[PDB]
């Protein structure tokens, strides 16, 4: 059939990793995250879905199908998140590489989705409508925003792996495309899915008929020129200090930096660093 | 040679929107009234007496000391926040210039204060903050406007601010000389707008009479760009204190960018900010 996402190791380098994001729009690494660290994660997601359920004004979940079931905001409820996914190694050299030309770059968002049997598919999309102004960045300008996808199940044709069009981060128009369009990002628990800016895709139908939900989470990095989707402000003092720095900058805790021109910085208060105005302790 | 443009305070804002398009900028005549900018003056006098830290600087140590800076003005001058800040006039021609792309709030207000014997201050653009402005097309969505307060006169000889029209026609700020540009002199109650990548600078101060020049520079973004300064640690009595529209001009708020987000920005819990806080406000 059509190209299909490349898959690398955990342990390739970024130069690869880059050309791929350039050329396809998206890759593959297999087996990053350890088994134990999957099964934390989800011993705490387990937590999220059991409690009783929101009521009252909920902005994305009311206005969208009832396909998915969503967790927001992972990173202030799952500690195996804040502490370890977060901050993982492999994911901030792809980050630093990515986003050299932007300057800093933090979490706009992370968040699970679990897609029961028999649910549908997720409309196409591009993560970047967050920020329509992304809508008018040329192709070649220093990217802003980059999808970090974890399966938490395995994800197979049968149950909805992600459906990624490659090199439609060429077109200008998301358009109307028809699913045949695109390539599966099936995958085991531990990999992860890398997706560039302005590449459309979508998470996919679960046919298998009952009991077998599959698990993603997006983490959304966008340049700290982009204002987070979700604000970590009102996390407590004693978690954000359990963080470390990196953690405590990914989510919007320090005063950071784009790009020269911006020789100052951005997230300043009383020309402070927040982290010193706060006078914030990390674990680190 | 082609002056700024000046406009009683009642004008129609269709004709500011074409000054913009056209020249860059405009001038509006007696928009604050006498009372509102002595009490403003008597405000920042307070903070002027306040003698700079030694401590990190994060702006004001990085350029020479041809300027005096009072950043946090929200905070520090309730004449701004209560009354400048939600000027009807100044959200008029906010909401006709970030139609395109949605809700816009408070980046920065900040007081410099230049005395006789400080030199003019470099061109720029206030884009600069941001860097992915240099990338997006002129005809796209207007994500930042300059919206600067004389707080006393402003005349050739005490620096008034320096506006190249037309500059935000050029990819580049290149290196203008200083004859290129035209003087927004003004009174104090007068404002002047200043559009996207238009270069400016403000002016030395040469004379040996009169009070130092002071500027007040209100910078507006799209919701969708992060705030250059955080109003996020202002007691929760003091946003209470503040309307509506004062706290989502400073963040405290979820925001809502254009369409094809029709979820939100600036949110948390998949709820509001303001709701998750219980934040009150004075006018609700
Ligand atoms: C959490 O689960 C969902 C369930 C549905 C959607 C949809 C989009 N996103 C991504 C959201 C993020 C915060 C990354 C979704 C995430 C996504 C919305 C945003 C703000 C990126 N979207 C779209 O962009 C396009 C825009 C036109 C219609 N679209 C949709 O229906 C849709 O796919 C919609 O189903
Ligand atoms: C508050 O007083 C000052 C004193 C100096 C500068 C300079 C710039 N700005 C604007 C800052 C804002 C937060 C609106 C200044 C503001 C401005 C910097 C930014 C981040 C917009 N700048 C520039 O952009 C250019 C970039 C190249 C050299 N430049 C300068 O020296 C300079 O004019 C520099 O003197
Ligand atoms: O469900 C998936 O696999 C992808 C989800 C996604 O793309 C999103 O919610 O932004
Ligand atoms: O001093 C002035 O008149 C202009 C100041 C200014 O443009 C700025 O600091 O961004
Ligand atoms: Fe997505
Ligand atoms: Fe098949
Ligand atoms: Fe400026
Ligand atoms: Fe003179």
């Amino acid at each position: 059939s059509k190209p299909q996402l490349q898959r690398l190791a955990a342990d390739a380098d970024v130069d690869r990793m880059c050309r791929l994001l350039e050329e396809d729009g998206a890759f593959i690494l297999k087996g990053l995250l350890p088994f134990d660290v999957v099964e934390s994660f989800n011993r705490e997601l387990d937590v999220q879905m059991a409690i009783p359920p929101p009521k009252g004004e909920r902005l994305l979940a009311d206005k969208y199908p009832p396909h998915f079931k969503y967790v927001p905001n992972v990173a202030t409820t799952c500690p195996t998140f804040r502490n370890t996914v977060l901050i993982n190694p492999v994911i901030h050299a792809i980050c630093e590489a990515y986003f050299q030309r932007t300057g800093d770059y933090w979490l706009s968002a992370a968040f699970l989705r679990e897609i029961e049997s028999g649910m549908p598919a997720q409309p196409f999309h591009r993560d970047d409508a967050t920020h329509p102004l992304m809508h008018y960045q040329p192709l070649e300008a220093p990217p802003v925003s980059l999808s970090v996808i974890f399966p938490l199940t395995e994800f197979t044709e049968e149950n909805g792996a992600t459906e990624v069009i490659l090199g439609s981060h060429r077109w200008t128009e998301v358009g109307t495309p028809e699913r045949d369009q695109a390539v599966l990002a099936t995958m085991d628990p531990g990999d992860v899915l890398i997706v560039r800016q302005r590449v459309v895709h979508a998470g996919g139908g679960n046919r298998t008929t009952a009991g077998k939900p599959r698990r993603v989470v997006l983490a959304y990095f966008n340049s700290v020129q982009l204002t987070p989707f979700e604000t970590y402000r009102t996390m407590p003092r004693e978690m954000v200090e359990s963080m470390t720095v990196l953690g405590q900058r990914m989510l919007g805790w320090r005063t950071m930096k784009p790009s020269d021109p911006n020789i100052v910085g951005i997230n300043l208060i009383d020309d402070k660093r927040l982290e010193n105005v706060l006078q914030l302790k990390a674990a680190d």
